């Protein structure tokens, strides 16, 4: 499958991602991409801030859908 | 006094603030207790857009009125 997750600057990096894959679960994958403690980062997807442990389905996220999602701190 | 924001998670959350304080100043509290820069922020009340260097009370804001948030995504 695939999502996009864009950050601050625009710079818009790919995820493999899991359908009902946690949101927990996301921000390893960002942090096994790109370095950066899943306690930092705060993800947001259509102007809603997602928990972890939320489903992206259960947020109705589908391939080729946008997380911006983005960033944290 | 204290006042009520709308966040994007949609869990209202409160602030400590004063009559006049800036809008900048709102943003900062907000960073201090959601770790979202300011730069990132824009807020709204009774429908307009607040903009920072205006007060709360240039804007008419009282005792547990609430804010609603979002995301500026500029990029
Ligand atoms: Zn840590
Ligand atoms: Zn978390
Ligand atoms: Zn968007
Ligand atoms: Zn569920
Ligand atoms: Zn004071
Ligand atoms: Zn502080
Ligand atoms: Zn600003
Ligand atoms: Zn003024």
């Amino acid at each position: 499958m695939q999502i996009f997750v864009x950050t601050l600057t625009g710079k818009t990096i790919t995820l493999e991602v899991e359908p009902s894959d946690t949101i927990e679960n996301v921000k390893a994958k960002i942090q096994d991409k790109e370095g950066i403690p899943p306690d930092q980062q705060r993800l947001i997807f259509a102007g809603k801030q997602l928990e972890d442990g939320r489903t992206l389905s259960d947020y109705n996220i589908q391939k080729e859908s946008t997380l911006h999602l983005v960033l944290r701190l």
